[PDB]
């Protein structure tokens, strides 16, 4: 498509529908997810996002992607670290796991970061505008499967208190991506890491369900 926005999503739309399809997240749709699951897709985000903003708060002034850079709007450390804390409670940086799917992901992002930055923008719209569409989706299964106390929190990660309308937001952020100047080479590529985040994500998803069978 012409606008990059029109073309990510239509790019990914196949890869999307496996993530749904992964037998782990398939089972989250069912309702089907307990506290060890969730505790374990907490604590990957937690890697996830952390390698992420590390990322972009170094290429932040850069001109492949100081036009999505959006800090108080999307940062999400200090919610998954907020999380965390209540989930593994106050050792949780001693003990939260941090498994070899999650490190593939990790490695991936500090490799665009740092060697490919102009690749960065696929990553921030995975995470960043997927959590903004599907999150509350997503929440709404976790809290009615999870059955928490009410102690007030757990999850932070799927709000974000800086953005007063979802819909204004991911059209502005949206405009911005359309924005990026690149060529069409670095365009297809970008394409790519998108589907490669995706990747990323479905091989975690099977190793976080093996984890959990036994
Ligand atoms: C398997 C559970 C998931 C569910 C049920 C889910 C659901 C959704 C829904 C309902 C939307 C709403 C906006 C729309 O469709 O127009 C959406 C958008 C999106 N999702 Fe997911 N999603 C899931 C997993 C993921 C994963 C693993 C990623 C990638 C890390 C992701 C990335 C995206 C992106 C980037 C968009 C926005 C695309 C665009 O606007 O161009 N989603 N998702």
């Amino acid at each position: 498509p012409q606008d990059l926005s029109e073309a990510l999503k239509e790019a990914t739309k196949e890869v999307h529908t496996q993530a749904e399809n992964a037998e782990f997240m398939r089972n989250f749709q069912k309702g089907q997810v307990t506290r060890d699951g969730f505790k374990l897709v907490m604590a990957s985000l937690y890697h996830i996002y952390v390698a992420l903003e590390e990322e972009i708060e170094r290429n932040k002034e850069s001109p492949v992607f100081a036009p999505v850079y959006f800090p108080e709007e999307l940062h999400r450390k200090a919610a998954l670290e907020q999380d965390l804390a209540f989930w593994y409670g106050p050792r949780w940086q001693e003990v939260i796991p941090y498994t070899p799917a999650m490190q593939r992901y990790v490695k991936r992002l500090h490799e665009v970061g740092r060697t490919e930055p102009e690749l960065l923008v696929a990553h921030a719209y995975t995470r960043y505008l997927g959590a903004l569409s599907g999150g509350q989706v997503l929440k709404k299964i976790a809290q009615k499967a999870l059955d928490l106390p009410s102690s007030g929190e757990g999850l932070a990660f799927f709000t974000f208190p800086n953005i007063a309308s979802a819909t204004k937001f991911k059209q502005l952020y949206r405009s911005r991506m359309n924005s990026l100047e690149m060529t069409p080479a670095v365009r297809q590529r970008v394409i790519e890491e998108a589907k490669t985040a995706f990747l990323l994500n479905i091989q975690l998803f099977e190793e976080l369900q093996e984890l959990l069978t036994h």
